């Protein structure tokens, strides 16, 4: 009952892989193992005996490569990669928002084996409930929905919902329990060998100088994220480009750190 | 009328079933009481004289359990098991609600012995503030609805509203009462023995636990919610498979109480 | 007639009657003077040169029995109780609503005189503050429909338009105002003297009760509802259930009372 | 003879005369002036220079009698009275419906001279979203139909528009641009003398013995209604009743009024 | 094939070039290396390797021209333009300026090479602690949504926001972060020299000085927003025709300067 | 097809000029400098090279017919007149607010030439918060869209406004910024030659009048507005037919003036 299904694009996987992304190696494997043996290994889970995690709530600084963890599951397990975003129920009539979620529960079933990616939950969840709000209370009654398709009187399933955001601190606390979003991820901001093979993914794709030790960048970029580091290559390469050279040298490494990270933030 | 799955949908299929009544157990003993004993002895109540109470109120945390505790005693049941959702309610034209209130209602007088789990429809019944804004005031009409068809001039039959809300700071003094209800029910987090007899289901399913300490385990997870209890024992299998274990052990249970608690419980 | 309005009327025998209510006690001796007095003798309020009550209001206090009083009535009125309910109005789409009100008008006025018993005024007859515009504008549309007819410019009758509400303030100033619905009465909680009928009107019906001391048990039972009185009854019941008597007692109820106190207070 | 606009018209003479309505008593000559007299004789309206109005509007809060003062208008003009509900202009379907519009008005033009009375424009001139597709295009459309169809018959009498409404800032500016209604009689709640007229006349047609001064209960009824005036002659002689007294005297309107105040705007 | 947001895309091909707007000139050669660049030449960016840049984000104070620096590129690149004020996205019927921001994004894929200058970041920006319960959700729906197809999950598209904001402190942390926008430019008040080449820009509009000397002026404009520069130019041309010659020249312009002085600071 | 307005009301070539106005004078030739004879003569806008003047704000005191002087210039360039009234602005949301100044934007643009009517400016004009609050806030986010729309506007199609408000005294000085607004306007309260030449146009009208001496009328009415003098006008009309005559001099016109404008003295 959807023509909402172009809008979930359930086809077209994307490239971003977990070799597409890394430097947060132990994020990967839980989240990636929380689906990814449910669906190819159930054999495994009644052998031992073992409950089927029924999601995964992934939370971090902006720019960790959350957008890129979800990504690399839907790529890499190949089934049912039912992207939505919570911004996107909640209408100008009255209770479309909720309908809205009863229909994708209802198609995940049906189409199940199936993987719920969410992207931003904060315009989906509040933490507070306040009452007679225009702009907040309708959207705790599509939360208030969701609760309740996810796990509830409904099966179970074979979903497996991958919630994202980027803070957890305004988020309603039903979505935060576990028992479904029962591995709660946090994803923190990378370490000293995270951000030396953040760099190493764009400069795989990039030309580079043989004086360049990612070992001397990292100490300078620490206290920056995922984001800042693409960014970092990306206008090394403009300063490659007004000079002529097919590749980035170690200079052009250090002079982008400088800039980048300056007009972002005087720490 | 024209009814679909709406409130139609009689279920009560697995997991939760009458052998998975993991609680809270004085609370169960409590709705067996209000639902169950009328409904399979009522000549107990021509001999007291009293009304049959007229529905169970479950209120609490989320996790904690209620959706639990309302299925499990309706497979005991074996009654027409109404399933009704908590913003079905008005899809995107008006009144729709209203209209679903009364279907619902005069089906199960009908196909009484019936019972009613609505998810959730106790929070969305909300009070109004002069002036305030016109709200959002068109999804309380619905509630009232509620309020009249329950037995507030029309019979209930045999009905049995089973409640559910995830607050009771969000209520108007016209559903919180015990009037809609009467058995108002405090759901708290499980008790010390309470946690005890949560863990027991789970491990049963776990195969061998031959080290584990259930009450030891009940220090540790002590204020924890029965959805928290469940995701631990999912996550002490995980831990077993990565240390590649045909049974789950006392490690890995504490592991996955510190896991799950850390990211879940503020400072 | 179409169905409509068929199925408002007609309900032959209602439980309650004034032995079925009982316990206030003199704003019921205050309805029953304004509404029975005179359809039964015109001639009272002929012969002073007054016009009878355009209608009732009731409000204030959820569970003081609003539409029991009204169940009450109806069975001793016998002049055709017109059940319609603030919420079945409106649907989807607008202006039929407003046929359904200039119906159940036209319909009464044959029946005159007659009780059009309109559960909730503030349903179709809310608070205005602006159009958010759904089903918020149609609520004022509906508003309108219903003052034209009253005695709006159209011959009344003897109707006699009985209202109830949920709430003090959430109707519009018209409705509050009185020449529409021309006695307000405020139906408040019960008093020292009419706790202890109500308990009567119960007792009536719970067999047996001596240890018990009706005074004493009112005297504890202070800031509650009738329907809280209703409550401990029917968790009294289940109490001599437990301890397997068709006698209740007062150990009975100092259980029950406890429930609904724990609830309320600590203050 | 359309059902629906024959059906709007006529008492012949309704009840109430400039007589039977309580003194004002200087706003009664404005609606005189403004309304009948360039009904009579547009001619000499013309003659002297001067444009009558487009249409009165009668504005102020509820209570002061307005469709009350309607009725005694319908009297007095003698041109065929209008009782329309703008409720019935907005429907269920469309050309009916949008027709109704146009067609009240044509009614009007043949009718003539004559006197169209529309009567509350609080949802049939607020505003639309653009649009909300079912609720909004109707009162968008009757919106447009309501204030060219009254520009095009006056630019001198012919078809006099009157109306009224309960609030002129529960509504957008349509119908208040001085190129629709530019003349706006504010009908006040009473002045002190208007009151005690008001009482005068409704105990004229009660039965007493004359020790009541109707200015004293004035000076407590300020800042009342006429509505409410009525109201306290009905409760009083409804206490004469009580006493079983076939006669109503001062003792009972001052306690009438501390009755019906209190249960209202305060001592 | 709807013109409600098909009106949005090119605005008639701009007349603005990159020398018709100046003294931000270092500025201005940062936005033709990010945005206007890879549009031109493809291979560069391959070159090194690289991923192209997403575009820039503008800031800085209002009447500073960051509308003019989107209406230059859109001339000069020989691309689809689509100029959105991104204050006007909001509506108070929830979520459908979510709705709109959705549609002008996934319109910009159909029509790619697309740029988009969302104007203003500071009204569809929001503060995640509370200063307007129902105005942040909101804003924060709206925001998340655009962010949503900005990069959540859905490409860039060859899009190529280009967008500007008056304070950049305002915004939430999750557009803050380069990779949604990669290069974060300063755009400051006019420098001393940043002065000189606006008005001589406007002046070559007029008759141009007789007596030029703009550093003079360029003294006495520091402290003031670019659109003020020009704004004394056209004040000139007015005082101009009052004078009764119609020919600008440095006597004019030099009065201009005082007159628009006078009310900006107040001596 | 037949076209229906928006942005009401709209008089494409309105019929009221300045022949109409009266003892407003120089405020006339004032205002033909703003924009009329801007617009009829592009010479001037290639023999000066000024950019077009983009509005110009009426002040004084209020009441005078502001709108009336609005209507002249629109006629006088025969354009389209639309009206912004200021009451369907700001409520406590916003975005409908917004969506109207776009509106009458979009519609100016369409039909240029074009003179959007500006009342009020206090519900869009006012001050800024930076240490916040909420009221203002929705304040705020409308009145960026007039500021910016009027600015966005290419030199082909040239939306001209007419601004008018009652204080200047309580609005930000940004909109008193020229390049926004240019010059301002001193449309004062009338002086006693003034109100001698409104009274002329209104004579006019009315018949037989040779006893009639406006300088007694001025001098009484020391410190009224032309809607006062036009009104006391009307009314002068309904005295001589109240002493039945329809000739129309002095002693009506005396009369008039006590009834209506006499109201405001003593203090
Ligand atoms: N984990 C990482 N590995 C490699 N690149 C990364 C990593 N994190 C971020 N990046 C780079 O930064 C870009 C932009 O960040 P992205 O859009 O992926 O973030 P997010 O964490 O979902 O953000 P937000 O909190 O704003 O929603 C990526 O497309 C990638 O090029
Ligand atoms: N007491 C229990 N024993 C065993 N498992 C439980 C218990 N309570 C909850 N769970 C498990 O937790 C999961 C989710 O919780 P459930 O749906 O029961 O919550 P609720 O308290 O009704 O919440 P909400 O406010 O989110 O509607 C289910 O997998 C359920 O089996
Ligand atoms: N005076 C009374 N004596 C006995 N029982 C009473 C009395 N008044 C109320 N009750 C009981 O209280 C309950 C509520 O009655 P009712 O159904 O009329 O709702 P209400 O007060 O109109 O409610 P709402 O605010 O939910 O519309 C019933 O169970 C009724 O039997
Ligand atoms: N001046 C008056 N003289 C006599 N009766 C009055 C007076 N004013 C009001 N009433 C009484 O009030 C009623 C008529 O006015 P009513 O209260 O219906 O309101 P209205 O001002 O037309 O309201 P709304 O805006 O709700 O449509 C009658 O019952 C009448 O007896
Ligand atoms: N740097 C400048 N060079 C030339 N014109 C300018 C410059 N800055 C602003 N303007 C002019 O001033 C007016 C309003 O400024 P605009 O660019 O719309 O403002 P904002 O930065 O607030 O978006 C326009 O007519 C615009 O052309
Ligand atoms: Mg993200
Ligand atoms: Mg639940
Ligand atoms: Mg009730
Ligand atoms: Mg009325
Ligand atoms: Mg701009």
């Amino acid at each position: 009952k959807d023509p909402m299904v172009y809008g979930f694009e359930v086809e077209e996987k994307p490239e971003v892989s977990y070799e597409d992304i890394g430097g947060l190696d132990v994020q990967i494997e839980e989240i990636r193992e929380a689906v990814e043996l449910p669906l190819l290994k159930p054999e495994l889970f009644a052998e031992v005996g073992i409950e089927p995690p029924k999601g995964v709530l992934l939370y971090g600084p902006p720019g960790t490569g959350k957008t890129l963890l979800a990504k690399a599951v839907a790529n890499q397990t190949r089934a049912t990669f039912i992207r939505v975003v919570g911004s996107e129920f909640v209408q100008k009539y009255i209770g479309e928002g909720a309908r809205l979620v009863r229909e994708v529960f209802q198609l995940a079933k049906e189409k199940a084996p199936s993987i719920i990616f969410i992207d931003e939950l904060d315009a989906i969840a509040a933490r507070r409930t306040n009452s007679d709000t225009s702009g907040d209370r309708e959207v705790q009654r599509t939360m208030m929905q969701l609760l309740a398709e996810l796990d509830g009187f409904d099966p179970r399933g074979d979903v497996k919902v991958i919630g994202a955001t980027n803070r957890i601190d305004i988020l309603d606390p039903a979505i935060l329990r576990p028992g479904r979003f029962d591995r709660i991820i946090e994803v923190p901001l990378p370490t000293f060998e995270g951000r030396i093979q953040i760099f190493k993914i764009h400069t795989r794709k990039m030309k580079l100088a043989e004086d360049v030790d990612f070992k001397e960048l990292a100490r300078i970029t620490e206290g920056a994220s995922g984001a800042d580091i693409k960014a970092i290559c990306t206008e090394a390469g403009m300063f490659a480009i007004r000079e002529e050279r097919a590749k980035v040298t170690m200079l052009d490494f250090t002079k982008a750190i400088e800039k980048v990270l300056k007009k972002t933030t005087p720490i």
